[PDB]
């Protein structure tokens, strides 16, 4: 019942990640039981509805718009934006933050592999106006034309900060978290339609 892409099949492939010295790994070779065109499809395609599912998975984001597509399109360099309230129960500082997330589209050929950036930034906590979060998903071809993905994760910082190497740490592990909600959705979607017909 998922959006396809063609080719629907290839042998495993592997992408190089020019992984920096301040990089972290945050999740590598998780496989997605779906051909690779269709896990692009899922997450960064047209109906941007499966998406919003991997937001709504995690019971703290509220306040979730709408998703809007790619601009231009689902196409290298298309980018989008996108809005969502994070609840927090942190000492420090507020009880919930926007989060204002953005997807760029650095490298895509379904023959080979898919590299989407998202940028998070959360202007509302301590520090928050100074830092952004950037990760580097990888979506590529695993084995019997399944989908492998590699997130790298960043802090890119605009101003000096008090923090650094907590926020770092702590934005580090909220990644993990984060990529783990979506790994979750994924594969809930994919098997309730390997169910239906």
């Amino acid at each position: 019942t998922l959006p396809k892409m063609e080719p629907s099949s290839h042998a495993p492939t592997e992408p190089d990640i020019q992984k920096d010295k301040d990089d972290s790994i945050i999740r590598e070779n998780e496989n997605i039981p779906a051909p690779l065109g269709t896990v692009v499809q899922l997450l960064f395609g047209s109906n941007t509805e499966y998406m919003q599912k991997v937001i709504t998975r995690d019971k703290n984001n509220v306040n979730v718009e709408t998703i809007p597509k790619f601009t231009p399109s689902l196409v290298e360099g298309g980018s989008r934006h996108y809005e969502y309230t994070k609840k927090l129960n942190n000492s420090i500082g507020p009880k919930q933050t926007k989060c204002l997330l953005t997807e760029s589209i650095e490298h895509m050929d379904i023959n080979n592999y898919v590299l989407v950036t998202q940028t998070t930034k959360t202007p509302d906590v301590p520090s928050g106006s100074n830092f952004a979060v950037e990760s580097k998903i990888f979506l590529f071809w695993g084995q019997h034309d399944t989908t492998n993905m590699t997130v790298i994760t960043k802090i890119n910082w605009t101003s000096k900060s008090f923090l650094k190497g907590a926020i770092e740490k702590g934005s580090v592990e909220g990644q993990k978290v984060s990529v783990d909600y979506m790994l979750s959705e994924l594969r809930d979607i994919i098997s309730r339609a390997k169910s239906k017909k």
